[PDB]
């Protein structure tokens, strides 16, 4: 039994079986991979039907007239329905763009050129953000003017419901409020709601590239105005990425990039631009990835979603149970039902990227050393830490096809380097 | 015997193999698909190493933590030396993007926030341009206040080398000049040597998404400051795209997108940037789309690329010589050696979609009709017109896998509906 309240032995096993990349050994030892939260690996059924549309179903779409047109044409737009389906969203509040990183972009850009995000206008975000929903907000505010303001994150990582509601009577009136939907390093899901209520007036982002894999996202439940995430995080294909939008703000939004499909009426002067999503949909977008991504969301709705949350849950509280027992590690990020999928840790005397390097050479096992593209964070971990904290650490995240006993090779391979360091 | 000086029976007949979409039949007819300039059919072959990287050698890259991390970023990194090599350029100079159109995209904008094109300035672009490297200069112009210019076009569409010295009489010192390598509607290979003479100081930007797939192109020969193109029109991937810059000015831009990879130091205040290239690959890009495209000029030097740019001049040649015996068709753009790839034309007394929809459903022919995201261009083009001009054209487009038999296909479909249709 491999120990699931979830999956029976039999579907479990179907699982794993989709998932090539698992039958790979490391000097001997099966992959053990936990660097889900950097990426996740792909399923073969998945990648076939991919294959089969490149070979068979494939030319560049819209005004379509060829055979081979139409039909590309219809399975990207049924892609695009599959990801509204799944977000509970309409089809023309999905935008399909390159990834997470480039939806942010597309929000600083476009808040700005339409004139909603003005000069001394504040962007509220928090201390936690990943990279992309940080630098383009602090650099962005060099060229117009607004200001950038934090959520603040105690010694652990941890934004409380007290923090939220604290940074509202400093910060009454944001603009707009950016932040994660669940942290990349302290692997707290965020109170969204409690955000929307709290900053009423403000244009709500949510960062949801770590949330929307394993969990339940409905648009509408959530009253987010904006949302992002990225395919290959999900099983999904690189290069394709989703924005959803509230259709009444996409209608008042400056386009991000221009070209073709994206315009109704073009001179040498003057453009207009097309209906919704089109808009905001600049040239040829990635029509496999798209397709891909689709397929993606089939395969994980034949699984049952539902499943494939319970048992990423019953996974990351093994994972944080077994962590919280060894007494030769730090974990960062909150001890409570809010942590999920990935646990941020330091072996005490040893560096980051000797636990990596070690865990992979010896015990097949994947995970991630360093800052986690979140370098403004570890500031904030070092002042909580007890042991001379490395500006840096470990990390280890679960997903679908993981298993308890891939987690007991990562305690085993922990103790280990323990033992070997003394 | 297939008519080729270029390949023997042998040989051509390997390459039709490598795309199953040829063994496609629509109501009973092969698939002659003659719609290339919109985009390319997939080599089996490819995708199949695009299917084993990412089942087997797939993750998240650029940090050396675990085993499938390296392995993901060597293959992406000796793709981009791939490209490189294609065209000339040192590895650093070559960033990865969505396409084309992000490409021309990135540049206006960071030429812009760089201090670059400002709004004393003038960028001068030609009256043939598609959208990509159209819309957003003048959209862009609204925002950043510099001045579009037009090289212009003659009734045909013919940029002439006199059109080119007349446009330097009244506007001799363009701050960037941003032209066409080769038209999707003229089929003109427009003289890039002639160009970087004559406007010697401009910030030189070369859109080569037509021409990259079947012509030679040696960036450092031509000496352009900038060059960009699409992967899906070269046989490869969707999402991929390549914008080449020179060292020295890519060094002196600021990027156009933020977020990971892309940084050097984070702070909550300030943000410095990584080395070239990754200073202008925010996020995770199309990994396994890189690796593609790597695979598919591999794919095109394993047969041979002077070959490939033979075969297609000489069903180029082929082509507009059986269009311009057909006294019932409209044919756009220059009669001379310029004319490559493609021929936009209209039959006298058709509509353009009817015409690609005959052409589909009785002779498996696939065509566009459309105003090929060329809108003015369409303007241009109805002044010179001696027929009724529907604002758009029909056109047939040649590339490897094709042969002079798909071409006298498509003339014995133009023949039923004039014939017939009438
Ligand atoms: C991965 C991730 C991103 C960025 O995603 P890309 O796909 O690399 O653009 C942003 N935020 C969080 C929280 C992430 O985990
Ligand atoms: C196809 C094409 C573009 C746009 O390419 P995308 O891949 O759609 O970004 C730009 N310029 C020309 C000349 C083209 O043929």
């Amino acid at each position: 039994h491999m120990r699931s309240t979830v999956f029976s032995d039999e579907e479990f096993s179907n699982i794993l079986n989709d998932f090539p990349a698992l039958k790979r050994n490391i000097n001997g030892k099966r992959l053990v991979y936990l660097d889900n939260a950097a990426s996740t690996l792909k399923c073969k059924s998945v990648i076939e039907k991919m294959t089969d549309f490149y070979l068979y179903h494939y030319s560049n779409i819209h005004r379509a007239v060829h055979t081979l047109a139409s039909e590309a044409t219809v399975a990207y737009e049924q892609a695009r329905e599959k990801v509204a389906n799944f977000l509970n969203a309409s089809s023309e509040e999905i935008i399909f763009t390159s990834g997470t990183t480039m939806g942010i972009n597309f929000l600083v850009n476009s808040l700005a050129k339409s004139g909603i995000l003005k000069t001394e206008d504040t962007v509220l975000i928090s201390q936690v953000e990943h990279h992309a929903n940080l630098v383009p907000w602090v650099r962005l505010s060099k060229f117009y003017g607004f200001k950038v303001a934090y959520i603040t994150a105690d010694e652990k990582g941890v934004i409380t419901n007290e923090s939220i509601l604290k940074t509202k009577e400093s910060i009454p009136n944001p603009k707009v409020v950016s932040i994660t939907g669940q942290s990349n390093v302290t692997g707290q899901e965020m109170p969204i709601e409690l955000i929307r209520e709290t900053f009423k007036n403000a244009t709500l982002i949510v960062d949801g590239a770590q949330l929307v894999p394993h969990k339940k996202v409905d648009v509408k439940k959530l009253d987010v105005d904006f949302l992002v995430f990225s395919g290959h995080k999900i099983l999904g294909p690189t290069g394709i990425g989703v924005l959803y939008g509230k259709k009444a703000l996409l209608e008042q939004l400056e386009p991000f990039l221009y070209g073709g499909e994206m315009i109704d009426k073009v001179t040498f002067e003057d453009v207009t631009f097309n209906v919704l999503p089109y808009r905001f949909e600049a040239g040829t977008q990635h029509i496999t990835g798209a397709v891909g991504l689709g397929y993606t969301i089939d395969y994980l709705e034949s699984i049952g979603f539902e499943k494939v949350e319970k048992h990423v849950e019953e996974l990351s509280n093994y994972l944080l149970e077994k962590m919280m027992e060894l007494d030769f590690v730090e974990v960062y990020g909150p001890i409570d039902s809010s942590h999920k999928s990935l646990v941020s840790f330091n072996v005490k005397g040893v560096h980051p990227h000797d636990v990596s390097h070690i865990l992979d050479e010896n015990f097949g096992v994947a995970t991630r050393s360093g800052h986690h593209c979140a370098q403004p964070l570890m500031g904030v971990l070092a002042k909580g830490s007890k042991i001379d904290f490395p500006n840096s650490t470990v990390r280890a995240s679960v997903y679908l096809y993981n298993t308890k006993e891939d987690i007991d090779v990562l305690i085993e391979g922990l103790k280990y380097i323990r033992r070997w360091f003394e």
